[PDB]
Formats: structure tokens, C-alpha cells, sequence
């Protein structure tokens, strides 16, 4: 019962970790984790006639620099298998009542999102003491700024548009820190095919008898003696010289509350210094979901591979920007025209067409919160989800020169054959999708505490504990590489 | 002649600089300019039927920050006239063999492009500072870096696609400088209706007797009695208390050189301090070019007022591409197919603006680059050769714009109709590389160039009676008219202020 490093957690972080302390010649360590499987955040699910879909994280963002992705692709070199496919396209918008709205010769809709982005950039990156705002009050203030070099389309639209980048976070853009908004990305993005592949070369890359499932751990104590105590729920007992804790930001949030019992939740002692606890306050979590909808076969349109659903908007909302006389105004008139009930067409939706990119007649469509805590409470009435999701699945296959959706979960028309939900809102050991800023958040105190760690022996690793890839997969795995080499240096020292 | 200020040209520097003093109340000053007009290289010529273009400037620029322009856009507010059109569109695409290859599911190259342009970013704003090097080199890298990520057709087209940053430049992209090929663009720019109503506007708004036309400066002399003396070709001798000189940093460079007679130099006593003759050598200067096609009517798309011709490429340059070890490899692969013809209007990127859709004119604004540039302009006065080398472009992007080849009616003697076919009326060609008082279109750089030298060592002056304005002395809107109008106000409010303290 006596280990050099125990690591709890065996998503990513972990596994990296691991890998890379075997890597560095360190033995006798554990990998602690609390579901029956690894990967975390990474899972890929198999549904209708053994379609297999990653149900958390599915693309390699940042390809320029990403240095998973790197990996993946000096492999592919390699061996001449396909991982990976870059699935990066021309986004097709849709509205309700228009319906197709990209690439337009009038609307030009992508163009004066670009601006709007500029004038993001222009806001924040060049300035200091700004104050942050919601996503939703930079989009109003970009209007009332630009307004006399709109069109009434234009002014109606594009902030329904704009709202993709909820699919990016997780969150509603009322709920969303403009200044974290706007972030670049490194180059195209790629498509996993599929992240298991990933999770299981990792874990197969350090002595399997390391890895414990279906253990979760529930106490971590360290004496003066140095060595710190890792308890878990089966009632087993460790020692070790360092530990790495890459339970989900939202998991390790249930330590600074008084409730025992809950599951994930580590008590530490002693408890979590300050600068941690006080960090929660100063950083949140996210809620992207997903929605796999299944057909028997492809009977639609294969021009993209990306389409984007767009909420309601209305011509009376143009009449209210054209007519505020300042943000204030404005804030007031659009709450009197406020003042339903939640539709598909209630928030955009994102929804990847995997028949032009990967073969499989099937959909994989992103949600934000609060849609998705939900729609992920009724995962399992399909008929509920259905009615739920049919309008907008409609509205697409029209504009993909198809017809009407039919229901076939019991000529050339769509037929669906299964639906998908994700759990990770309702999942103890995630809570939640990944990290992500409210109007406020300073993210940077959670990744400075994080990685300064607890003390010299408790160590934190995971998406939420660093700044490039923040939120992502390479930055988990980065993170984990970064504690393990941490600690490798510090035991050879010895 | 005893005067407060001196102002040495009259393009939208000077005439802001004269704005500005008089708007301050300062009296008895003069606006010297070698040409017969005021603007510079803002000019607004007539074609055929009354059309009227901008040959020199047409966009404002960065217009979420472009002061100039928002002082346009609040007049327009005021005074309801028209002065602008916002005129950003979807590019088309055109390459002499596949046609339109703009917005393809399958090329998907405006994607990648973005990704060329993140990649530029990410090689020049590490916390290492590299080697510039030239755009061309900058593409190629990126190339053989990304293939295993790029399809055939993507390593082929996209080179060429990313060439419209030429038409931003004035250079071709093994001549420029691929640190300053990524900038910002600050939001959409707004096509000018026209630019010569801003002049105007300038231009008015001073005494009409402070400006002297046909008056080349030939000497500047700061007196250790303190004043300075001007000079002009004609004879006439000048006194003045200080002295703005706007004219372009192409025309400044002369005076570095020894020999007077060159048109347009100034004589410097004493001569330019050592900090601004050696940024000469960081900077340069690049040859936009326009040429404007005026048709009878408008017989074909209106789908976009954005197009480019790519050059032609090969999908030999796909293999060498796919089959290079590293960068030496690939430069000396690419060098013999460079060995193994004439110029052609297929050899470069040209960018044509369709006037229709934006402004309802049947005409096609194109714009060129260095080194087609001063080989056009040297035959502006030969239409049916101007036709020729145009017109397998012009009927490649008639045939993608769903219309018929161009007919040749540039003569009315012929009476020459129809109703079908795209009637070309009339060609007009600019001249800014063979005149003397521009010679080229605005500062570039070149690989290696930094241009802060110039703007910091033209920003601190030649001394406190002697200063510069000019697209060439400012960081913000540097090149561009909205940097020379603001280079005007700033060196005038100083004069100003200091003038009205005494
Ligand atoms: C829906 C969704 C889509 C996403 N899309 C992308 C994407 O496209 N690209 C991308 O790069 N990233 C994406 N992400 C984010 C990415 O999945 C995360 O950044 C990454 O998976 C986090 O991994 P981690 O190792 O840091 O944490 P995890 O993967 O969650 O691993 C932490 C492990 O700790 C274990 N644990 C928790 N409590 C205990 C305990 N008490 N005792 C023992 N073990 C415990 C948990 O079981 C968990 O497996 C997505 C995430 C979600 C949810
Ligand atoms: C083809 C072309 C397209 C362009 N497109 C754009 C665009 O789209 N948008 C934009 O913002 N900018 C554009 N520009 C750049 C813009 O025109 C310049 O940045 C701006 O006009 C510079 O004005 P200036 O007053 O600084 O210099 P100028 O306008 O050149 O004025 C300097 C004056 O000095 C006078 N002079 C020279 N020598 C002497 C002398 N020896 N004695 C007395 N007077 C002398 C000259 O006659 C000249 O009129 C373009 C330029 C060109 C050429």
C-alpha cells in the first residue's frame, strides 16, 4: 500500500499523466478512478446497427498547435490509418421562417459577424480595466455602435447568427463573459475518429495493473510525515510520496462545501487552502450537450458538413435597435417586448451532418445550457425528444432538398431510427461539460491555484488547471504531462 | 513674402494641415503644390458618358476606427447626401481553366486561407522574434508544413488565392515582405462616392488665395537666423516661421541624391538628419495600379462587386509540393519549374471590382500590382493593346458571370451595338509610377523593412520649424488617406497651438 504517485482520475489528465511517469522510469504508482471505465470526458457510445459516435469531446481543436493532434497525425504518417478527418466547411445558417441565410448576396451575414468580432478584439485586446459584460450586452453594443451601417436584415439576424459561439462554451449568451468569448483558434479543427482510440493507446502505454475502475476516492490526508493518504469508498487505504487530483473543476468544487456524502466529493485535510476555495468563486462550468440523431439512410443534401439552426428573431427587435438612444434604453425596450415557452427555436442549435464527412447517416447536434440540463433530465423519452427536436429537423431537411422526418424508432424520406442524449449534467463524476466564464470570471486565479497546487505533494492537473487548450482535451493532456514531469524530476532527485 | 506657415502639397495631408490652421485662426499661411490640381493621389477622373472614378484612393478603410471616415458618415447624418457604400461582398474566385472557385464544398479555400493567415500570425508574434522573408516564402512553408492536411487541389489553388493580398500592397509576393503581409483590417471598408468630395470639402474650408498650383518647391533653408526659406522653381523666394512637407516619402527620398534637376526633389540646408536618410533603407514603396473598363450596360451578374483572377497554376507544382524532403528541396524543385515565357494577364492576381452591383455603373475597377503595374501604365495611350492583354481575363469573368465574350466599341464612329454581349466603351489607366510628383502608389515594405523608423523619424521632424505629414508619418492608417489626413491635423494643431501660446 506504499506508491510513488497516485493519480486520481484515469480521463485524459490522468491517463497522460500516468504515461508519462512510466515514461520517466517511475514505478509502483495507481490510477484511481471512480466510473468502471476510462476516458472521462472522452466516451464513445454505440448506437442504431453499431454506429459508433463520441458522445463527450469529438473534435482536435487548435491543428497548428495542438500537440495531441500532432501526435495523431506523426502516426497516421506512420501507418497510413485514418484518426482523424478535418471536417471544417462552409456553415450553412437556417431560419425558421427565411430559411437558408449563409452566404448570402444581400443578407452578408458572415461578413459583419468578422466585424463584430474586430470590434470584440477592439473592446478588449488593445485596452486595460475594461469592465466585462455578457456575451449578449457586447452583441447590443456592437448595434447600437454600428447600426448606421446596417441593413434592417442585417440588424435582425446577425445577432441570432453571432450566437454559435454558445456551442463553443456551453452557455446561452446572457449566461456568457464577452471578454472570454472571443478567443482565437489555432488553424482548422479535426474530427476524431474516434477519441477511444486515443484514450486506449494512452492507457495502454503504462503497466496495467496501475489502473484501479470503479474506485472512488473519498479522503485525501496528508500528515506532517510527510507521505500523504489516499482513502477510498471500498474502505482501501493508500500511501503515497505524491498525489495528482484531475477530478472535473465542478467535482473538486464539492470539497469547499460542508455536504459529506456526496458522490465524487473528496474530503481533504487539511482542507483546501484559500486561494483555491476562493478561486470557485471566480470561475464556472458550462453545460454543452449533445443530441446523435440516427437515420436509416441518407436522403438528404451533402453540401456541408456544418449547419447551424438560428432562434427566432423578429422585425420588431430591429425597430428597437433603430429607434434606443443609448444601451440603457435599449435594455429597457427590449425587456417590454419580453414581457412562451421553450421551442427548438428557442436558442441556436449546431448540428454536424456526418454523411458528408464521415459516411454515417446520422446528425450529432450541440446544446447550451440551459437547454441542455433539460433536455438530458428526458434523455430517455424519445417520443418527448422527438416532438421536442421535429420542427428543426424539418425546417433542415427542406432546405437539404429532403422531405419530412419520419418516425421509425419502434420512397425518400427521412427515416429516424434511434436518438442519443448525452448525461453529463446529470453524471456525478462530471457535472457538467467543462469550464467556462460568467460575466466577472477570472479563470486565470483557478489555473494559477491549480498549479501552484495544494502543497508540494498534492498536485492538480485536468482542463481546468491550464491556460493553452483551457476547457479542451490537449489541454488535459497537457497537464497531466506537465504534474507527471513535475514529480518524475523531483523523485529522481532522491 | 513673410509667413506663419508654409504647407508643401496639397494632397489630403496639406489640405487638413491648411484646414486645420485657419479652423484655429491662424492667418496668412500658403499651400505650395506642384501640380495643376490639388488631391495628390486622390483623384476623381471622368470616362465615358460623365462616369466618374477615383484613380488614385476609392475605399475608406478600417472603418470601425477611421476617424476620417466617421467624420464622414456623422456629415451624411447631417446633411443627407450620399458619400459611401459599404461594399464588402463575398470574393468570387476565377482561375483560366476551372472557372468560379470561390465557396466549393469540395476546395473549401477560403478555410484554408484562414488557416494561412492564423499560421502567419502564430510564425511572427512568437516571444522569439524570427527572419522575415517574403510572402511567397511564407506560403511555401506553410505548404510543406500542412500538406499531409491539404488536398491536391488545395495545395495547387490556394497559393494563388492568397495572392489578393497583392492588390493590398501594390506588390507582387516574392517582393513583399511577409512580416507586414497579415495586418488588420478594423472592420468593413466603405467604397468612396467619390473620394474628390472630400477634398473638396478640405479644400474649401481655407482661404482659396493660400494656394499656389504650379508651384515645385525646389529648396528648403533653415537660416541660423532661425526662420526658414523656401525656394521654388520659379524664382519666387518664401519666409515662414514653419514649414509642413507632405510630399510622398518616393519624392523625399530624392533628396538624398545629389542631383538638383530631378523633378520634384527638394534641396535640404541643412540636409535630412542622419535618423530619417537611413530610414529610407527600411522602407519602400509599392505600385498599386487601377485600370478601369466602362462597358455600354450591364449584361452579367451582379452576384458579387468582388472578384479576382488567380493566376495560373499546375498540378505539376502539386507534386513537387507532395514529393519535397524540406524547404532547400523544395526552393530548388520549384526553381527549375520556374526556368522551364511572356507576361499575360493569367501571370498575376488581378483584382476587379463589378461597379454594378454597388454602385449601379456598368464598369469593372481592376486593380494591379508591381511589376505589372509600370508595364501597363507605360501603355495607358494604347487602348487596343490595353484591350488585347485584358481580354482573355475580361471574357473569363463574363463567361463565370453567366454572360458572352467582350465586344471592342471604343470607337463611335463605328456605331458599334447589341444587346446580348458585354460592349466595351472605354479603358483608363493611372499613371502614379510615371509621375514625378508620385512615383508609385504608397509606402510598402519590402522583406526586412520596419517601417517605424520612417514614421517615428518623420513624426519628430527635421527640426521644430520644419515637420512632415504624409500617409508615410503615421502608424494608424499608415499608407492610407485617413493616415495622411490625421498626420495633417496633428502637425497643424501642434503649429497651432504653439503659435497661438505666444
Ligand atoms: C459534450 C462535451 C463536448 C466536448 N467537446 C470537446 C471537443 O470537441 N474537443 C476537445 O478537445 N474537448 C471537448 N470537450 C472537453 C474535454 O472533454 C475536456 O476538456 C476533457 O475531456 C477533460 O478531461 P480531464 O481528464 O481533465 O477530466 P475528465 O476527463 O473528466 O477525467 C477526470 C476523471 O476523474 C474521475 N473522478 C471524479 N471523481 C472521482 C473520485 N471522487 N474518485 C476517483 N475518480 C474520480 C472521473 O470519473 C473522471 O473520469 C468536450 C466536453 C464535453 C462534455
Ligand atoms: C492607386 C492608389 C490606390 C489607393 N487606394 C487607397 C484606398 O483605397 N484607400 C486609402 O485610404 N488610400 C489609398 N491609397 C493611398 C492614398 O492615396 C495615400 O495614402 C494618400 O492619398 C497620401 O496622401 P498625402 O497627402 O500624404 O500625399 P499626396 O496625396 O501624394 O500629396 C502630396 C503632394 O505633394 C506634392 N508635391 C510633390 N513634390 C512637390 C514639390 N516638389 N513641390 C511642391 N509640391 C510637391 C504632390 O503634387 C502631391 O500632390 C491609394 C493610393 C494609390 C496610388
Amino acid at each position: 500500500a506504499k506508491k510513488k504517485v497516485i493519480i486520481i482520475g484515469a480521463g485524459i489528465a490522468g491517463l497522460k499523466a500516468a504515461s508519462t511517469l512510466h515514461q520517466n522510469g517511475i514505478q509502483d504508482c495507481l490510477v484511481l478512478e471512480a466510473r468502471d471505465r476510462v476516458g472521462g470526458r472522452l466516451q464513445t457510445v454505440t448506437g442504431y446497427q453499431g454506429r459508433k459516435y463520441d458522445i463527450g469531446a469529438s473534435w482536435h481543436h487548435d491543428t497548428l498547435t495542438n500537440p495531441l493532434f500532432l501526435e495523431e497525425a506523426q502516426l497516421s504518417l506512420n501507418d497510413g490509418r485514418t484518426r482523424f478527418v478535418f471536417d471544417d466547411d462552409n456553415f450553412i445558417y437556417i431560419d425558421e421562417e427565411r430559411g437558408r441565410v449563409d452566404h448570402d448576396k444581400e443578407l452578408l451575414l458572415e461578413i459583419v459577424d468578422n466585424e463584430m468580432s474586430k470590434f470584440a478584439e477592439l473592446e478588449f485586446h488593445q485596452h486595460l480595466g475594461v469592465s466585462d459584460c455578457s456575451f449578449f450586452q457586447l452583441v447590443m453594443k456592437y448595434l447600437l455602435q454600428r447600426r448606421q451601417f446596417l441593413t434592417n436584415d442585417q440588424i435582425r439576424y446577425l445577432p441570432q447568427l453571432c450566437r454559435y459561439l454558445e456551442l463553443w462554451h456551453g452557455l446561452d449568451w446572457k449566461l456568457l463573459s464577452a471578454k472570454d468569448t472571443y478567443f482565437g483558434h489555432q488553424g482548422r479543427a479535426a474530427f476524431a475518429l474516434n477519441y477511444d482510440s486515443v484514450v486506449q493507446r494512452i492507457a495502454q502505454s503504462f503497466p496495467q495493473n496501475w489502473l484501479k475502475l470503479s474506485c472512488e476516492v473519498k479522503s485525501i490526508t496528508r500528515e506532517p510525515s510527510k507521505n500523504v493518504t489516499v482513502n477510498c469508498e471500498d474502505g482501501t487505504v493508500y500511501n503515497a510520496d505524491y498525489v495528482i487530483i484531475t477530478v472535473p473543476q465542478s467535482v473538486l468544487n464539492l470539497s469547499v462545501q460542508p455536504e459529506k456524502n456526496l458522490r465524487g466529493r473528496i474530503e481533504f485535510q487539511p482542507p483546501l487552502k484559500p486561494v483555491i476555495q476562493d478561486a470557485f468563486d471566480k470561475i464556472h462550468f458550462g453545460a454543452l450537450g449533445k443530441v446523435i440523431f440516427e437515420f436509416e439512410e441518407c436522403c438528404w443534401s451533402n453540401e456541408s458538413s456544418k449547419i447551424v439552426t438560428l432562434a427566432n428573431s423578429t422585425n420588431e427587435f430591429v425597430e428597437i435597435v433603430r429607434n434606443a438612444e443609448n444601451l440603457d434604453e435599449l435594455d429597457s425596450m427590449l425587456e417590454r417586448e419580453d414581457s412562451t415557452s421553450v421551442t427548438c427555436w428557442s436558442q441556436p442549435l449546431f448540428f454536424v451532418n456526418l454523411s458528408k464527412s464521415t459516411g454515417v447517416a446520422s446528425f450529432m447536434m450541440l446544446m447550451q445550457a440551459p437547454l441542455t440540463n433539460h433536455i438530458e433530465s428526458i434523455r430517455e423519452d424519445k417520443e418527448r425528444l422527438f416532438s421536442f427536436f421535429q420542427p428543426v429537423l424539418n425546417k433542415i431537411m427542406k432546405c437539404l432538398d429532403s422531405e419530412d422526418v419520419i418516425d421509425g424508432m419502434r420512397a425518400n424520406k427521412p427515416v429516424l431510427r434511434n436518438i442519443i442524449v448525452s448525461n453529463w449534467t446529470r453524471d456525478p463524476y462530471s457535472r457538467g461539460a467543462y469550464s467556462a466564464c460568467f460575466p466577472g470570471d477570472d479563470p486565470v486565479d483557478m489555473v494559477v491555484a491549480m498549479s501552484n497546487g495544494q502543497d508540494s505533494r498534492i498536485r492538480f492537473a485536468g482542463e481546468h488547471t491550464i491556460m493553452d487548450g483551457a476547457g479542451c482535451a490537449y489541454g488535459a493532456w497537457e497537464s497531466g504531462r506537465r504534474e507527471a514531469t513535475r514529480i518524475s524530476d523531483l523523485l529522481k532527485l532522491e
